[PDB]
């Protein structure tokens, strides 16, 4: 996250770190057994880390649970990042508490102008590289589809939305991928892509979670 703020330990209790020997992606806990992340974060041997603040220090509220199963959206296109969404099942249920908690799926899509909360452990510089150890947060508005499509001509599908700041300076970035965009207490977005981070006229592009609820519910009901 570029140009954000320190969330505060476990103030984002649905935030998870995907770990494959190292943090590589975020995710969102949607119930005690299932995490939503980005399909582009797919890899084998995922360990899900819940209750994280400092990802480099065991602080005492973590739960580390291996993934049993990863399910990439059947129409995920790695070239266009259309349908950049995947589900990860935990080998054992998380214990939900004040520090580890699920985020609601949306019943309806969020409106342009809505301010959302984006979070993760990704790069904090638009040019440099500097990874934080503690969870960073950003408040960012959903942009109109017209401004989104104008920012990324020929590249925005109906399964994507833009959020952020056209002036630049504030954005999600590498290592935030898969993480949550929460608006009005519902998971509306997944950190997906963007051209660099926090660049002028290049806002973040997010998977549009409300298009996937039916798939998520059906998948969870069968796996
Ligand atoms: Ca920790």
């Amino acid at each position: 996250i570029v140009g954000g703020y320190t969330c505060g330990a476990n103030t984002v209790p649905y935030q998870v770190s995907l770990n494959s020997g190292y943090h590589f992606c975020g995710g969102s806990l949607i119930n005690s057994q299932w995490v939503v992340s980005a399909a582009h974060c797919y890899k084998s041997g995922i360990q899900v880390r819940l209750g994280e603040d400092n990802i480099n220090v065991v602080e005492g509220n973590e739960q580390f649970i291996s993934a049993s199963k990863s399910i990439v959206h059947p129409s995920y296109n790695s070239n266009t990042l259309n349908n950049d969404i995947m589900l990860i099942k935990l080998k054992s249920a998380a214990s939900l508490n004040s520090r580890v908690a699920s985020i609601s799926l949306p019943t309806s899509c969020a409106s342009a102008g809505t301010q959302c909360l984006i979070s993760g452990w990704g790069n904090t510089k638009s040019s440099g590289t500097s990874y934080p150890d503690v969870l960073k947060c950003l408040k960012a508005p959903i942009l109109s589809d017209s401004s989104c499509k104008s920012a990324y001509p020929g590249q925005i599908t109906s399964n994507m939305f833009c959020a952020g700041y056209l002036e630049g300076g504030k954005d999600s970035c590498q290592g935030d991928s898969g993480g949550p965009v929460v608006c009005s207490g519902k998971l509306q977005g997944i950190v997906s892509w963007g051209s660099g981070c926090a660049q002028k006229n290049k806002p973040g592009v997010y998977t549009k979670v409300c298009n996937y609820v039916s798939w998520i519910k059906q998948t969870i009901a069968s796996n």
